[PDB]
DNA sequence: CAAGGCACATGACAACGGTGTTCAGTGCCGCGTTGCCCGATAC
DNA sequence: GTATCGGGCAACGCGGCACTGAACACCGTTGTCATGTGCCTTG
């Protein structure tokens, strides 16, 4: 995930933490690793780092019910939904080409302006279960 | 709105509050109705009587951009996901059936033990739109 | 370490770690200890209590190198000076009576109306210097 | 006012402004100072020369309570402890044997192999207590 | 019907855990500059 | 042989933009203390 910024250690290696964890991981959850790696990055600059690869769209951002947003790097660039548990911490890629149809079909039918489709599935994997 | 906590005339005021407003509400916008009202029902009462009556079920929750939870009384007890436009505060209750068979095939696939998906679509009114 | 204002379970969770604590942390480090501890307290709230305890005297402040103030909670209320070994992290409790006999009359001297005395001394211990 | 790095324009018009103030000042300070000049010297060039001629001891530091550096040049090249009064921002320099030599002996004792001791007193003069 | 018996209730505070804003302070990549450094010069 | 002269110069200056360390501010939620309100047997 190159930063669109001018290139510095801190954002390069915000981006190489994203790459290294395949889970969704809160910014406190990040810089956390990050502190104990020695890179040095303080929280507020990983807040900046994880919110300009957010909006650029390198890192998928996705919100608990706690209301704490956490983000992940995804190996597919095209949209796709996720089922995500919470036990590991890890989401599984998935796109609807029926259920984006659904809701551009829901949309027609209530004549909305615009459509904008947030279908997310949170289960458990059967591995958190077994204890 | 039936509350399983025990009878009060503060537990009825703001389950009337909710009654009247089919659209979202944030705790505190009930809170302020209630006190316009004069019922003044105490800011930490509807806290309460809102989230006694989620688990209950009588009413559903959501989740703004704010982060700021958003509580509302539905007719129908059947599942059912949210058509809601952000610009009006207006919801509409949209069903499919196709949702509900995409959710359970991601399910069944990764072979999750227990899944529940939620689901809703944010789109502008085309009465909004005109001028 | 008692605060002031009415008790609560993080208020006593980071007086807790103070007093378990024998040498001066930030309060970045103090959170990080305690997170791993469990007791789940905020950073915010780690630098609410931190200030409340320093300003009744309970913990003793000194201000590094870097300009991260640390914080301590000293074995005797009684006014004292610290030597800080740098290595340990750790300081040794010693007071000068001269020294402060002999602050007092320069700032006579200076034709100060009150005056203010503070000493600090960095260095490390014979232990630390081995490796 | 010597310069360890090599002789320019910008260097001396910082080493002049230097030596117009007996006081300690803001490295932002010192540079309003040179713009108001005319000198034109830049900021970031302000704070390495200040960090060079404080490296060599043609110029002493002071950490302020709010952590900001100032830097005030000291016409005695012999080691002196400075009384800054807090109301002037402006300190003579006392020298005491006595507070060297505990701090000396307490670190003996100790066994510390190295140590650094420092004295700073604040204080209202009569003239400031005044008004 | 009312006093008791008891509970659940309320509400006002008193708290808090996230994520976002000020800073002095410091990366950076372009510029410039200065005493040195040499090659002439025609005498 | 000396001496002043033009010009190059490469290892260094400089400045502006840009971005970063802790400490601090906001805001929806509560956890902790007390008391008025509601009902049920017993009289
Ligand atoms: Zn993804
Ligand atoms: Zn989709
Ligand atoms: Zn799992
Ligand atoms: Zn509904
Ligand atoms: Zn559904
Ligand atoms: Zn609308
Ligand atoms: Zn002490
Ligand atoms: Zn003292
Ligand atoms: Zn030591
Ligand atoms: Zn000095
Ligand atoms: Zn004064
Ligand atoms: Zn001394």
């Amino acid at each position: 995930p190159p930063v669109k910024g001018r290139a510095t250690r801190q954002r390069a290696a915000v981006s190489a933490a994203l790459q290294e964890v395949e889970e969704f991981r809160s910014a406190q959850e990040l810089h956390d690793m990050l502190k104990h790696k020695g890179d040095a990055v303080g929280l507020t600059t990983v807040y900046r780092t994880l919110q300009s690869l957010a909006d650029a769209g390198e890192v998928d951002v996705l919100r608990t019910a706690e209301g704490e947003s956490v983000y992940r790097r995804c190996s597919t660039g095209d949209h796709h939904h996720h089922l995500v548990c919470r036990a590991c911490g890890k989401a599984v890629e998935v796109e609807g080409p029926a259920v984006e149809k659904w809701a551009e079909a829901i949309a027609a039918e209530h004549g909305y302006v615009n459509v904008a489709h947030t279908v997310e599935i949170f289960g458990t994997c059967a591995d958190c279960a077994g204890a």
